[PDB]
């Protein structure tokens, strides 16, 4: 009823058209979006799925000539002589209502999130049917977008089980670390995640324009004398600052903070890039945190005026997420891996001592959240 | 006279550092920020060029207790005892006045840009000249940052040169399409540039919410039957845009359009993304165009009132970017390589005519801004 077509006319000086369901709902077509998206072999390149209709063939005033229906298509003239078929099913998900686009959106992008503080129960799955049974690795990655991590037991204590996880994605982000890195205490360390030190809340590599999306690691070895991780989830507190101090959470929505990374690794680099820490999308919703204290630059690009206050509202908001009912505490053991969406969460780790023997090994890697999503749209099709 | 100290002293109930060089211009210093950046090996590790100091750690309405100075150095003393210093030159660069602050972010991004259109005379630089030298690779990646495009003349024909540049620069950016990709026509293409039909104005890859920053292409063999290059200034044309059309700006501007890219070839994808063609940043300036007319979406999220609107923008952006003062024409011969900024520029081609052997082959690639900005600060270190 819903996706049968009822009647189809054009309206609005033929400038629409308008389709009757056999449910009596209406949806509306504007007559160069239609053009605009005619199927047929001259307009749209089906091996390829894409629009070959250039811009330039377009008569954004377009009307539609003529128009028969049935119950399962339209069948429209031009102006021009072209000729168009559209699918009732086709028109019926593309329909304008903010109903059937909210919806459509709901399904590309998978928006659910839930926000959660140190009540958080870690999503947990084995390491091995993740990588062989589709239903694991759709529960894996539809948990990431909406918890924004999990863990994973279960794999080995030996290098490349990141990079295995990485082809069941798709492909890792290659950045200046490598392909994929080793987090342990290294002598003259290129940065301060190789030492032994605290690591305190963090998102990685902020000194990037585009931060990875998703992180990564892998407990080869851990120490018992420290290496904690801990975990908050940025969204839950940014909302909380937001409300406990405005004008914080004004500061550094607005204030673009300059982050550097100079050294040698896969290759030598000199990065410097510049972001607001807590980044708004244009409705005032935080789409990411880019933060790490170890990586923002001693070049800081405001007036005089505007420093002070600014590390003021930079400390209410990591007193926020060192509070009790905010951070979630646990420890790796060998064969975990935890992933997690770098945008949205910070994490840190507890210091451990140092020694002659290498006492705490993790393998790490970054994935791009489009080639995340990507994986996820494609298990989900399958699984369904 | 300019970076020796004349005087140094607290001032503001010891909240700030006045220096007054030896030039009698006065410099102003806050704090917070001095004691945020104190360079001593407990606050920050030189090996990483990092900061250790967390904030936790930092009072932020901590006052300067003792300071002595020098010619070249300042001595600090805090409430708490911890001891800091500072040099004259460090300090003096990143002096908070507007001037000295815009100066250092000109020497960091590189911001010198030259605007064109079809006057252009086509930066060319010879190819193994660029891999061999340093002098050279810095005048390739400055002219591609401040043009938006360098020709190298002089490759081979055949596969492997755009990997060099790979090289040259860091590393490549890895999609779904290859760590290199061959365009070429193809049976079951999938993509239309895979296929020997004119590409109008595009950027490559708005179906990624991060396009590729810089593009390769490196012409392998060349047909007689078309296949001419295209390329106008999209900062050129968005700006005239807003002249002559300020309403379809603010649209193209300010409109979420949707791009998907579905299909297989490095691996199989499921690609959606959403995208305001023209993007400005948070001052109003135009940063990136994000415009590819066949992955552009058969769905469109937005009220349908706003969509035959839309249509009539974007055909006036479209009929700029062809206008003949602002588009420039050019041909690729065997070995060339066109290497250009795919945030500024939109590029196409000329359709060609199909047979059965390959007529036509460039090896393409993408590097991340990011990297190709290192490499630019490294090399102009290099030669300077
Ligand atoms: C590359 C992995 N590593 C060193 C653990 N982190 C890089 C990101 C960062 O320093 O912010
Ligand atoms: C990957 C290279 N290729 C096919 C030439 N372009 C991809 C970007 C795009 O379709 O917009
Ligand atoms: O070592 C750990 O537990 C966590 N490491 C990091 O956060 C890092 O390397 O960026
Ligand atoms: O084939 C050409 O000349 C140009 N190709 C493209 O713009 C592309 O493949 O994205
Ligand atoms: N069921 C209607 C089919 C119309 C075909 C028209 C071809 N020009
Ligand atoms: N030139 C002044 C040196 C001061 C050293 C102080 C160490 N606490
Ligand atoms: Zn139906
Ligand atoms: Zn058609
Ligand atoms: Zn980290
Ligand atoms: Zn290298
Ligand atoms: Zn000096
Ligand atoms: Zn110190
Ligand atoms: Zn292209
Ligand atoms: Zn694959």
């Amino acid at each position: 009823m819903a996706c049968t077509i009822q009647k189809a006319e054009a309206l609005d000086g033929a400038h629409l058209m308008q389709i009757l369901w056999y449910d009596e709902e209406e949806s509306l077509y504007p007559a160069v979006w239609l053009r605009d998206n005619c199927p047929c072999s001259d307009c749209y390149l089906d091996s390829a799925k894409a629009r070959k209709l250039l811009v330039e063939a377009l008569d954004v005033n377009i009307g539609i000539k003529g128009l028969i229906f049935d119950r399962k298509k339209v069948y429209i003239t031009w102006p021009d002589e072209h000729y168009s078929e559209f699918q009732a099913d086709w028109l019926k998900k593309r329909c304008f209502s903010k109903q059937a686009r909210a919806k459509l959106q709901r399904e590309l992008f998978f928006p659910e999130c839930q926000y959660w503080g140190s009540e958080l129960q870690l999503p947990t799955l084995d390491f091995e049917d993740v990588l062989r049974y589709d239903e694991h690795a759709y529960k894996w990655l539809s948990t990431l977008k909406k918890v924004g991590i999990v863990r994973l037991t279960g794999a080995s204590d030996k290098p490349g089980e990141v990079s295995k996880l990485g082809k069941r994605m798709g492909f890792l982000y290659l950045t200046f670390y490598g392909h994929t890195w080793q987090v342990q205490d290294k002598i003259d360390a290129n940065n301060v995640a190789y030492t032994t030190g605290k690591l305190s809340f963090h998102t990685d590599y902020p000194a990037l324009h585009h931060p990875p999306g998703v992180q990564l690691l892998h407990c080869i070895k851990q120490t018992v004398t420290g290496g904690d991780s801990e975990i908050v989830d940025g969204f839950n507190v940014c909302q909380k600052l937001k409300k406990n101090n405005p004008q914080a959470f004004q500061i550094l929505s607005s204030t673009f903070v300059d982050f550097t990374d100079i050294g040698v690794d896969y290759c030598d680099f000199s990065v410097q890039s510049k972001h607001k820490i807590i980044e708004l999308d244009d409705k005032g919703q935080v789409v990411r945190i880019n933060f790490n204290n170890a990586t923002r630059d001693t070049i800081f690009d405001v007036p005089v005026e505007r420093v002070q206050p600014f590390y003021a509202a930079l400390k209410e908001f990591v007193d926020l997420m060192n509070s009790k009912e905010s951070k979630f505490t646990f420890k790796m053991n060998p064969g975990d891996v935890i992933t997690f969406d770098n945008w949205r969460l910070l994490h840190g780790r507890r210091s451990y001592e140092a020694g002659t023997e290498i006492s705490r090994h993790l393998e790490g890697a970054y994935a791009d959240w489009d080639v995340v999503m990507s994986r996820l749209r494609i298990l989900r099709q399958r699984v369904e």
